[PDB]
């Protein structure tokens, strides 16, 4: 070991907390805990829960009081420009050595490495336009937006949307996408049609002010949820999802230059000789295959900038999207040599995993989780804090 900074772990555009879903571990899901798994190992790792379905910045906001302790501040001007709800939840805070000098490794999958990028600028530039909001209007300013904060030692991120997935422009994107959520939550053996009096998936919108109610079923719910601003407006995971909306977030979300960068992308598809297009690969989740793979190896569309390259996918996120952030992007992208570099994308390969088989959310018993995650595990323990310059 190099470094003694533990890792902490981030989801996507679906998860949940370890106690939510009776158990069912997003890290892990039907193979196991992965958390535990590294713990056990002798690395420690802690977990988070932010929004799944609110934006990049929601989520950072979020991921970032829940490290520190105290209530989510998701910054005035922020919040009168979109007309949700300041302030949050209330967390004791996972560590709150990191107000003293301390660091972590984030590793996160899927829509969770934007927010992970997002986060690292945050604390290190803080934002402009919040510090002006405040000096403009007296109001108080979260620390979050000041700037100046070194929590971040390095981010990994996996199956990681950083160019936006196509998936967002089917004609059906909206009832298929909660279609994916009732996929997720059957994998944990959970109902989507049974009004559960329990909590069991919490999607943290306190900031919206919504919740499920008493007598409302996961089916009911995600209904009122597509007509809610959660799902209309642009401060959202829909919108940052997009190929526009990921180009948006790249234009100001830069690599840290005191920061590594480790980039894992997935597929799960074969070409086929005659159309040029990609198809699910036998074994992908049930979901992805039918309803999501087909479009992304397919679509195409000249006008947005999404041709061939586009096409091979994990059934969830086009692959050529998930080396790192490329369009809007002043970002480095260096494929792995044996050497990880500092302030740039090391670009660690391609996997042969659909997006739910790398997090155990969908089976794969060719797929050796636990040797993936400790070898990942084994990599950041061994980044150097500091690097010095040599022959
Ligand atoms: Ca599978
Ligand atoms: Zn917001």
């Amino acid at each position: 070991r190099a470094n003694d900074a533990p890792i902490v772990l981030l989801h996507g555009f679906t998860g949940w907390g370890r106690e939510e879903m009776f158990g069912f571990k997003y890290w892990g899901g039907v193979r196991g805990d992965i958390e535990q798994w590294l713990n056990d190992n002798g690395y420690r790792t802690y977990t988070l829960a932010v929004g799944p379905l609110s934006s990049n910045w929601d989520r950072a906001c979020e991921a970032y009081a829940q490290l520190v302790g105290g209530t989510v501040d998701y910054g005035a001007a922020h919040a009168a420009k979109y007309g949700h709800a300041r302030f949050g939840r209330t967390y004791p805070g996972l560590l709150p050595e990191l107000k003293r000098g301390g660091r972590i490794h984030i590793i996160a999958h899927s829509q969770g490495g934007q927010t992970a990028r997002m986060l690292v600028s945050l604390l290190e530039n803080g934002s402009q336009e919040e510090r002006e909001y405040a000096k403009a209007h007296n109001v108080s300013l979260s620390p979050l937006f000041e700037g100046g904060h070194h929590f971040v030692l390095s981010v990994t991120t996996i199956a990681t949307p950083h160019d936006g997935t196509t998936l967002v422009n089917m004609v059906d994107f909206t009832d298929r996408f909660f279609d994916l959520q009732k996929a997720v939550l059957k994998a944990a053996a959970v109902a989507s049609n049974v009004p559960y009096t329990s909590q069991v998936y919490d999607f943290k919108l306190d900031q919206w002010g919504l919740r499920r109610q008493p007598g409302e079923s996961f089916d009911q719910y995600f209904e009122r949820l597509k007509r809610s601003p959660v799902w209309t407006s642009t401060d959202t995971a829909r919108y940052d999802l997009s190929v526009p909306g990921a180009e948006k977030l790249n234009q100001w979300v830069k690599a840290s230059p005191n920061t590594y960068y480790l980039s894992f992308t997935t597929e799960r598809t074969y070409r086929g000789a005659l159309t040029g297009n990609y198809y699910p690969e036998l074994g992908m989740n049930a979901f992805s295959a039918v309803v999501c793979a087909p479009f992304l190896g397919s679509y195409r569309n000249a006008t947005l900038g999404i041709d061939d390259r586009w096409l091979e996918n994990d059934g969830i996120v086009n692959a050529f999207s998930m080396n790192g952030p490329k369009r809007g992007s002043t970002d480095r992208i260096v494929p792995y040599d044996g050497t990880i570099k500092k302030g740039v994308w090391n670009d660690m390969g391609t996997y042969n995993v659909d997006h739910l088989e790398v997090i155990g959310v969908d089976p794969n018993p060719l797929f050796d989780i636990w040797a993936f995650y400790l070898r990942l595990a084994e990599q950041l323990a061994s980044l150097q804090p500091h690097h010095h310059h040599h022959h």
